[PDB]
């Protein structure tokens, strides 16, 4: 009682009647699912994309640049 049922929307009144099995992910729509699968291989080498934070050698990709600042993220170069 006083829960959403498995697979469907939960809010902030209605939490999942199975909280330690399922759970309310941050997403546009939250689901009473059971948690993620497994965190795929590491990603490939490559340039920091907009939005990646540089600092461990990392060098922002053509066009791209990161400010100067305690965690810079890459932007495309005003």
């Amino acid at each position: 009682g006083d829960c959403a049922k498995e697979g469907e929307v939960c809010s902030w009144g209605k939490k999942c009647c199975d909280l330690d099995n399922f759970y309310c992910p941050m997403e546009f729509i939250p689901h009473c699912k059971k948690y993620k699968p497994y965190v795929p291989v590491t990603t490939s080498f490559n340039c920091a994309k907009e939005g990646e934070v540089c600092g461990w050698g990392s060098k922002c990709c053509h066009g791209l640049d990161c400010p100067l600042a305690f965690i810079p993220y890459c932007e495309k170069y005003r």
